């Protein structure tokens, strides 16, 4: 008697109330094992907004997925509690606020002990996540993004952007960074000082450049050696993606990974201790035909039959 | 307690889930007075198909809409309960199927006495939609369009297609021809003559150029002369906008309503006896950043505070 | 017997080569009393081109189109021999010799007696029209457009853009300046006095802003007054309509004519001695979802149904 | 010698690098009687955003412009000093950090003598502006919106938003509430007295009904007496118009002003005393084709004619 | 004296009415040993219609394709007769109708002898093509799709979907499964039980991820292998592309092939017996700038310099 | 004091005035060591126009590039000095009258001792350049293309389209052909006599499929062997690349390079003798959401990187 999505061998795909996955929609998060959550919020953005749309198109392009994964075979719904939870309050006048109101909602959602699929938003939307997820312990991480998100502050003193998170996460002891791959990174940077934080942190950083010269199964090896048995949260920006794939972006920077490496490996982190993921920066302004939320919508579903197993396990 | 659109005093636009208008989902049409309903059916379409996506989009730009009408200062979801009550069951590889799906889930609106707001999908979704709110007592009706939608059958013996869903209303006694007025058809035309069915059996046709000769308030007149006293209906395509506001549809014609003026006619209708209508033929994968899909929105929000009304006796 | 378009009872609107108004294709003049004709051309673009791919898409979209005009009843099929004549040849890298190829082509159809419905390309391609059908004795005209288009040079010494073709037309007397109207003109001007040549020569010029005091109707009767019963050509630049109505086009000026106004004063243009019309200025690079290209396919039909009734004596 | 474009004569309009009507770029005020302003700000927008690209897009479609008014026959680099100021400090993360800056900003164009000639960024954008220009003594204001932007407060403690700016400006003293005048209002309301404010004190208001009622030359006539001779600004937010006539903006409503429209109701506002214009909400992100751009540089020019007149005394 | 396109040397390639390669458009069949057909129909789509468009754009993309290809030299217009056959008949109202319609056709067409190269219209439209060219032997596939489509009902009994047709062709006696072999299947399923039919069946099927682990000299090997010395079909749906290179589909699944590997894979057929081929589910109204259009027209040469061939040598 | 972009961490990236890099505005070539101009001139194109778009929408994007590139460190802003040096004077009416003030202008640069790096504009632009800097001595040539366009003649006796000029570069003694190689190569062709001209003149041509056979390190080096330590130029067309990262193009072929692959090709290039660059072919009207404009601005960053190295080390 878990949810499961509405039977497309009876109302077809372009039908029914778009929720992700067209999941019962949830208000308490006890009832669910898997909590499916849109953050749709980009106070934190720097440059071309509009990630605050993201969760709106992910869940209808949703309605593509299937119920079963067709290499690992995972079925999310039959083996845990899956369900949309709504929207973390968002105020978009007023960053703080935001971020406070937020962090609120997710620390709901993990004292019932419910595993976040979260949808953003950009990329400062996990900070507040974060807040709540890594409270009592820090978390590790295996980031895909074309930027490390570590800055420290823009325009002045402003220390919380898209562009910040990571480093505020580490500074505030939830994520810890020995702990903590990035992949994908690349593009013209401001100084030969940006991966000063990452040396003095002790984070793995795995450029697009040394990602081609590893290929995909010792780019796995090396992630999964630095996050180890420990508790582990998956961060997604579409950015990762070459433009050709994710053009719907807010900070696009060309020469990136094509979405079947990115399945190949979201798919290689089966068995982890994964405590929650999230897919960031899907900008539905500058999207095309709802490609971008379409590749959101599947590394969602990539992402929650993984959450699934955890959240069998530790039940 | 009446139920309410998500505040957007909490909780903005762009953010909850997409029902319409925002308002919570409901399986049950007894809960409701008037129902709010998808119909995401284009079986029905010669041309350019598309429409079975028009709910959904329909849903999502209803986000924009907010609780009063500004001229009328009718606030609908105070005066009675509406809700969002999902689609009709529809079949994309079955036409008969989905006539008879569609009617079924129609007549379970009717019996509860909840009036049906509907947005299609292609034209034909309205038959079955009278098949059921004509069954007892035939209707009359408002309706809107490029098209008479008076044919008679198709590429052969197929008399079910978005062209000929009131020609078989009216041969099945459900719709009364004589309260039956159609605004804005226009375009060129298959044969010399395509209205002899409209006019024999006595439905009043405003083409554009008689729209525009007449003006608003003068069309607005003889609609309701037409319609008089009795229970009408209202049928919505927004294909009688010009493509500049309605670019996404199936069928357009150039030289046509503006967005001002469909708001003005449908205005113009309070105080009838209306007992349901639906928006059509918003066809997504032809339309250009959701503007069909906002107008489908927002005429369905003019049409709801008409229909909110009438619910409230 | 006439050729017909395909039959959309048994040939569905999408289906089909697309030829223009999905007519059969021909290689002789002779063989028809009007002749559809791309002139797929944009040498004479000065800012944004892309008229060059008009024809093709105007064919496309013209699939729309069906048999009779719904207003004044006029099948043109049916009252003369109309087919798709392809296009006439042209060079992309040599200006001049595009001039001399148009005009080549127009000849051959000029001496078969078949008058052409022709679809551009820039306005430019007025100009060896004019050649042809201007040589023995000298057009009026009726000419929609945001912009004169009787420059005399630009960029140095150039005389031949799609801003200059009807300076070029009266100065080699192929067009008669006091039987000229031009409809719609608006936007910012290069220099105090663009319109010197214009009411030198005499030619009725009709702002937007005239337009507009003026009406459809008493436009009309101007109109109808410059050209009188002399033989009369009829082009139309896209870029007369409003951005809203006509996005896909190089030389966009905003707040112009609305599609309605433009079918309502092409239709009264019925009666006239037309011996040719052109649609010009649609750039589908710059369209959107078609949109333009059905207006130009529109108002081809528009102009063929006038024709038609030219060419039937 | 007075600045002036790029030459089109021997410099394309795509060609050059684009500022402001191709004008030469400036940073010092002084050196202008008119400064082109951008100010790329979007903090306020509470649903969609995008508006911070506007100035970018409305420089680069005011390319097409040229140099005279084709009515009013204004050339306007030859009245008066006129260039492009860039960009006003602005802060995508810290909305009170912008207001300082922006607002800085126009008292150094404010103190230097110089008209300012804005493009938003969303409307928030007005209040740093008035902040600075209305600072010694209130201004009136001509006001083109959907929306009265009078609102109190939003989602919270919220008290700067797009939605409030002429509430918190006649709070502030910047603003006459008597000398305001708001022309296009339309569409669904929060609550059922949304104007208690605008009511209150004092604020003529015209509803898109209204103004249709009026019609433009009565419409005009009304907004003069309200203004009457004193310093008046002029806001045109671009959601006005019709979302057929101006797609890309966060806010659009159905049934809106033509862009014809607009230019004549801009054109009647010519002997006035303008102190300052500006065009807010293109929203590029949501634009067509730079549709919305071309109608906001277009309109831009508009005002640019009747500023320069002012300017020169 | 064989047909030839309109000569881009002196008619540019924007111009002239928009046949298929711009070749001569033909009514007989009997005038032609290759003849590129439109089949504009998508009765049987279960989610995003507009297949239907595929063949007009299609044809108008086409416009950019050449008389030699750049590897091969092979010259198809000389080698054989090529023509624009125009459109099979079809009936967007009644799918029966249509299959009936569509069958008859091809049946002319196959009775005179001529080879069809066809644009689609979804998946459908190879069943009543299979139903006229399998109608005495059985054919042999190489299929490129997503998707097996050899699913067996939709919304209760309707044999006939996009989803079924190659079940109902082996089931019909008209395509031999052990000379079946199905490249780049990908993307969640309904259960477990998809594979099902397949095995039953003796189809090689060669996932997205086996397609990878052997690369293209391997698959082909595999490919030729399976269909051998027989008379063989090749089946090209779009959607076995990635999104970023075939946007307009009814059905994406994203991690595809890349338009490179599609290439490299058809050129390697060559020499085979190939009796017929198609490209479809390019579907206009979610093309990009007609993206997909021009991907369509171009496999669709790719494939007529192979059936040229095998045409030339049955000759 | 070189001149230096806006900085970003004062003036947002979507705001300022939209020059190249938003580097300042220059009218005197002598002023600055790389020079970066743009040819908004389409007068050569056969086909689908537009590229007259091109240098206004990369100098857009191009607010998107930063201060330092991410592999190699160059910070080409320091190194030399750059700027916007406008675009070059244009007929668009007069293709003859264009290419006499194109090169006019390209000599005074060339005069000035710049080096231009350059925006076309169709490839016929890079004609009058190389009338310009090879008016001395001869330019060996790396050219990434998907087509050679050594083309005689067009519609006639013209000899100048976009597909000729490399042709008219070798006749007239502008450009050495022993030091041309040119890669990506593909599509059909009008007949097996086109690598006539490339035979004759000692082209060396790799191919699209020869350059998959190499992978980028061989095809590199190949490269590097065949232009050697003498004078060269980098011209890059985006047709090059597969329609997925570059759509917005004139003469789209499939099946192409990716964004990837064209920066790991530019970046080995470094330490050659490299004395002017362009990037041509990007056509707005074609362009998705400014995709390729973004591509041409970031290829146009990876070349300054290099010509900014070069006009070091000859100061
Ligand atoms: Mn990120
Ligand atoms: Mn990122
Ligand atoms: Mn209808
Ligand atoms: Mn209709
Ligand atoms: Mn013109
Ligand atoms: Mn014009
Ligand atoms: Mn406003
Ligand atoms: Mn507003
Ligand atoms: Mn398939
Ligand atoms: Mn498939
Ligand atoms: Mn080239
Ligand atoms: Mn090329």
């Amino acid at each position: 008697d878990h949810p499961q999505p509405l039977d497309a061998a009876e109302i077809p795909r372009f039908a029914g109330i778009p929720t992700f996955m067209r999941l019962p929609a949830f208000t308490d998060p006890a009832a669910l094992q898997v909590g499916l959550i849109g953050v749709p919020w980009d106070g934190g953005t720097t440059n071309r907004a509009g990630a605050r749309h993201g969760p709106r198109e992910v869940r209808n392009l949703s309605s593509l997925m299937r119920k079963v994964h067709h290499v690992s075979r995972i079925a999310p719904y039959d083996l845990v509690r899956v369900g949309d939870l709504g929207d973390a309050p968002v105020n978009p006048i007023d960053l703080l606020d935001s971020l406070r109101r937020i962090e609120g909602f997710y620390r709901q959602v993990h004292a019932a002990g419910t595993l976040p699929l979260s949808v953003g938003g950009d990329h400062l939307v996990t900070l507040p996540i974060f807040r709540a997820l890594g409270r009592e312990r820090p978390l590790g991480m295996v980031h895909f993004d074309a930027h490390s998100d570590t800055n420290d502050r823009y325009f002045g003193d402003n220390p919380y952007t898209h562009g910040t998170p990571f480093r505020r996460a580490i500074e505030e002891g939830l994520l810890d960074p020995l702990r903590t791959v990035q992949i994908g990174i690349r593009g013209s940077v401001y100084s030969p000082d940006d991966d000063a934080f990452a040396r003095e942190c002790g984070i793995r950083v795995i450029h697009m450049e040394e990602f081609v010269e590893l290929g995909v199964e010792a780019t796995l090896a090396e992630a999964r050696r630095v996050v180890g048995a420990g508790p582990t949260y998956v961060s997604f920006d579409v950015d990762v993606l070459d433009p050709a794939f994710a053009p719907g972006t807010g900070t696009p920077e060309i020469g990136g990974m094509t979405s079947l490496q990115a399945q190949q490996l979201v798919r290689g982190l089966r068995g982890l201790d994964l405590v929650g993921a999230d897919v960031v920066e899907v900008s539905p302004p500058f999207d095309v035909g709802g490609a971008t939320a379409l590749v959101g919508a599947t590394m969602m579903f990539e992402l929650l039959c993984l959450l699934a197993e955890s959240a069998a396990r530790s039940a």
